[PDB]
């Protein structure tokens, strides 16, 4: 099984802050990494696919980078609606595994 380690588990930031969330894959997954946003009571929404391809409709303040084992999700300037739980997921090999999540809270 490929294990996805995300950090941090949680963080508090202010609107207009830039935030960085990392995800580490236990084995090479090339660019087969997705980032999802999950608001409370709601399902995950795909933000980024193939490590850095932003999905349509998703604000550009969201960006993904990395390859191999180390990935990053950056939100350039937080908006109120961005407070949620963020997850990375690898889809190179079954079972497709999620990181533990990062709960982003407002300061």
């Amino acid at each position: 099984d490929i294990q996805m380690t995300q950090s941090p588990s949680s963080l508090s930031a202010s609107v207009g802050d830039r935030v960085t969330i990392t995800c580490r894959a236990s084995q090479d997954i090339i660019k087969y990494l997705a980032w999802y946003q999950q608001k409370p009571g709601k399902a995950p929404k795909l933000l980024i696919y193939e490590a850095s391809n932003l999905q349509a409709g998703v604000p550009s303040r969201f960006s993904g980078s990395g390859s191999g084992t180390d990935f990053t999700l950056t939100i350039s300037s937080l908006q109120p609606e961005d407070f949620a739980t963020y997850y990375c997921q690898q889809y190179q090999s079954l079972p497709y595994t999620f990181g533990q999540g990062t709960k982003l809270e407002i300061t």
